[PDB]
């Protein structure tokens, strides 16, 4: 059930002679996740610097362990990877610079918990402690792999979590520091949930940030393994779901709706370039007062095809930047939002768009095949909220033009077949963004950006 090591896990795969293929094996106490990835990704600059390409391939062993005894089960996931260049094996990744620079090939320890269920009856409750995966729904929360200590808790009527979670590693070969939002930054976190009528749930949910660290000085020199800000956020949503994320509903429309208000006070550095240098020269304080949202709608047509829309926006800019939505920095933002056992990138596989001073209308139709096949095509345009604001993080690093609007516009393609089918244990998935940037990215950009994968993956 929900507890399973691999519950959240976006391959959705079950090995051969697993209690999940048949429950009359006994639970695996190990097993092998084998991934071989291509990627193309031709210009993450649009063309205005060196490098920002990718036409490479590569394989990542992920062994892992699991023990259980009565109510106690403990788990590891290690992680091996070679590639031709450093490209992206993994969706929920660090982003990336001395000690923040990938290897081509390299080591890490992915999860590693132990976890308790015997506080309640219910199997759906347990406490879970290590690096471990946390995951909610929409993605756009938590999806990531991170070192927490989680209390979960699902039953048929009430859903509920608490946590709280901070980076002091990356456990790789290769990374020997954190990124800097992430240093000395510990979220806590809850959510309670009902399903108030077969397949519809409404909730609540809030998150906290708060940064220990420091910012650099006035007078010292500043640079990439430094903040930005330091924050204390907190963010309080509301959220409802009809099958929102359910590949398998029955029902004729699904949908979501979610609002998220974030509050709370940022310290922002200020700095100034010196030859050839950026030198600190002091912070200024605000207050944080912004909004998110996202809504979508499904149309399940048949038991094959479905098409929907959606809508999200963060706002942006504001009194002294108090409008700045921003996201936790936990968030993948994928989702199955296309109603598939894929999981898609809300706000594309190109742009992977943050919620953040950005606006996103989005189309897609997508077609599956009982457990063997699906497809999605997604269309998206998107604007900025504020024109003199940035945006926050995305797949494009390319300087916005001041007073321009338009990001741009995307279409995905991601097509999948699952093999051993009752219960496959692999698949091959074809997953690309085209991305054409609009006029806020101004003259000299390349007229398209793609990235695109393959991804062989076999769980044993
Ligand atoms: C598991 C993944 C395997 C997938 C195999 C797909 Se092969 C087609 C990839 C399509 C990539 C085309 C880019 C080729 C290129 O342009 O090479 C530079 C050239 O000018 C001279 O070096
Ligand atoms: C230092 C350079 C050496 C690397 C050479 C190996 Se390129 C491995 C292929 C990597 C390209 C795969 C990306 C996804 C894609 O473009 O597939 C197109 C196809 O499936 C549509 O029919
Ligand atoms: C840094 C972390 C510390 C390293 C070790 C923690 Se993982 C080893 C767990 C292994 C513990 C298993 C034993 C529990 C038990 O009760 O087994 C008896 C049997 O009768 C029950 O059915
Ligand atoms: C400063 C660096 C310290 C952090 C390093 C993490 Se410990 C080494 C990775 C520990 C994770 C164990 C799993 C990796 C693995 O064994 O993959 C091998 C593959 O050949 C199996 O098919
Ligand atoms: C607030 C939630 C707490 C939950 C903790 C549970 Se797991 C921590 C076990 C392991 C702790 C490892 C510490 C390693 C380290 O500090 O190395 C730094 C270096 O890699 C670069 O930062
Ligand atoms: C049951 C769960 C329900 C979740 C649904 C939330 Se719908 C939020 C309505 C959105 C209303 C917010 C108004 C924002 C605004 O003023 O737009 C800026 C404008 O000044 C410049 O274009
Ligand atoms: C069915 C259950 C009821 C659901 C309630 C959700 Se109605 C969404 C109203 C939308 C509210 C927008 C508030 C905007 C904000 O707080 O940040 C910007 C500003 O305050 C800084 O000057
Ligand atoms: C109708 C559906 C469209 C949806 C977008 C799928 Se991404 C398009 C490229 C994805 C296909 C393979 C990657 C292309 C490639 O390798 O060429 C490199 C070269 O063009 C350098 O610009
Ligand atoms: C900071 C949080 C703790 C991290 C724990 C890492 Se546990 C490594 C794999 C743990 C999975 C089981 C370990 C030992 C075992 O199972 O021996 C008993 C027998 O084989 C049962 O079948
Ligand atoms: C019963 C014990 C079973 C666990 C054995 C698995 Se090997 C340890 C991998 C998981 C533990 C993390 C290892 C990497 C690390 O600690 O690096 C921190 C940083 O480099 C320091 O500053
Ligand atoms: C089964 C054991 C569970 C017991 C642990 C309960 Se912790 C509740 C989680 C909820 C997370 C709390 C967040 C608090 C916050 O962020 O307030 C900041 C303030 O508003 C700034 O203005
Ligand atoms: C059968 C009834 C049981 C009642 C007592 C159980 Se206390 C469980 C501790 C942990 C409960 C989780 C709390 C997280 C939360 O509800 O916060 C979300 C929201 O944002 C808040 O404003
Ligand atoms: C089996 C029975 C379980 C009963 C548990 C009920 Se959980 C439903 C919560 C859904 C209630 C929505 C409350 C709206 C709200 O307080 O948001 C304010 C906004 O976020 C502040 O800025
Ligand atoms: C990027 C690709 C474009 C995405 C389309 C966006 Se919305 C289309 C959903 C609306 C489609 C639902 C209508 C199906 C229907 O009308 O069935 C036939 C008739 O009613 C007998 O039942
Ligand atoms: C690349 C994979 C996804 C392709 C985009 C699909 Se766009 C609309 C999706 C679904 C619409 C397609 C037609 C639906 C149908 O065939 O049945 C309609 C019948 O009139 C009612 O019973
Ligand atoms: C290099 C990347 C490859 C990624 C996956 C390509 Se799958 C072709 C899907 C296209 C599926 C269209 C029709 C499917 C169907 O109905 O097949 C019945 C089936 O054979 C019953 O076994
Ligand atoms: C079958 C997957 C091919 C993996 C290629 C990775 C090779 C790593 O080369 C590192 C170069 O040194
Ligand atoms: C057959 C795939 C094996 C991949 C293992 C990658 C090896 C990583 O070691 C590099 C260590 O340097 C740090
Ligand atoms: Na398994
Ligand atoms: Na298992
Ligand atoms: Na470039
Ligand atoms: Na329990
Ligand atoms: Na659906």
């Amino acid at each position: 059930g929900s507890s399973h090591h691999h519950h959240h896990h976006s391959s959705g795969l079950v090995p051969r002679g697993s209690h999940m293929a048949n429950s009359g094996e006994a639970p695996k106490n190990f097993g092998l996740d084998v991934k071989i990835t291509g990627e193309s990704e031709n210009d993450r600059d649009l063309g205005t610097a060196p490098g920002g390409t990718l036409n490479d391939i590569g394989i990542d062993l992920r062994p892992w362990a699991f023990g259980q005894w009565g109510d106690w089960s403990a788990y590891f996931m290690g992680q091996a990877v070679a590639a031709t260049d450093t490209i992206e094996t993994d969706t929920l990744q660090s982003d990336t610079n001395d000690g923040r620079e990938p290897d081509k090939s390299y080591l890490a320890a992915r999860e590693f918990w132990v976890d308790y269920a015997g506080l309640t009856a219910y199997p759906g409750e347990h406490l879970r402690f290590g690096r471990q995966r946390l995951r909610e729904d929409s993605g756009q929360w938590q999806d990531t792999n991170i070192e927490a200590l989680n209390w979960s808790f699902e039953t048929t009527l009430l859903n509920a979590h608490a946590g709280v979670a901070q980076r002091f590693s990356e456990y790789r070969t290769d990374l020997d520091e954190l990124a800097p939002e992430d240093k000395d930054r510990t979220h806590v976190f809850g959510d309670i949930s009902t399903q108030w009528a077969p397949h519809h749930r409404i909730g609540v949910r809030i998150h906290h940030a708060d940064d220990s660290g420091h910012l650099r000085r006035p007078g010292e020199e500043v640079d990439n393994l430094d903040k930005t800000y330091t924050g204390q956020l907190t963010w309080l949503g509301i959220e409802a779901t009809g099958d929102a994320y359910n590949y398998r509903s029955s029902m004729p429309l699904n949908y979501w709706a979610s609002a998220t208000w974030l509050t709370g006070d940022r310290d922002n550095l200020t700095t100034t370039t010196v030859d050839d240098r950026r030198i600190a020269t002091g912070k200024q304080s605000g207050d944080v007062n912004a909004f998110g949202v996202d809504l979508g709608l499904r149309w399940n047509i048949d038991e094959q095809w479905k098409a929907g829309v959606g809508y999200a926006r963060g706002s942006g800019g504001g009194k002294d930047g108090e409008e700045q939505f921003q996201q936790t920095g936990l968030e993948s933002n994928r989702s199955n939002f296309t109603g598939t056992r894929s999981r898609v990138h809300r706000f594309g596989e190109a742009f992977r768009g943050e919620l953040s001073n950005l606006q996103a209308a989005t189309l897609f139709g997508s077609w599956q095949l009982r457990e063997d096949y699906d497809a999605s095509l997604v269309y998206h345009k998107f604007w900025r909220v504020d024109d003199d604001s940035d945006i926050g993080t995305s797949g494009i690093n390319a300087a916005l033009q001041p007073g321009e609007k338009d990001i741009g516009q995307e279409l995905d393609l991601v097509v999948t077949k699952y093999f051993k089918v009752d219960e496959p244990s692999a698949l091959i998935r074809f997953r690309g963004g085209l991305f054409k940037p609009g006029d806020a990215y101004g003259p000299g950009t390349d007229s398209t950006m793609h990235r695109a994968f393959v991804d062989f993956i076999w769980r044993f």
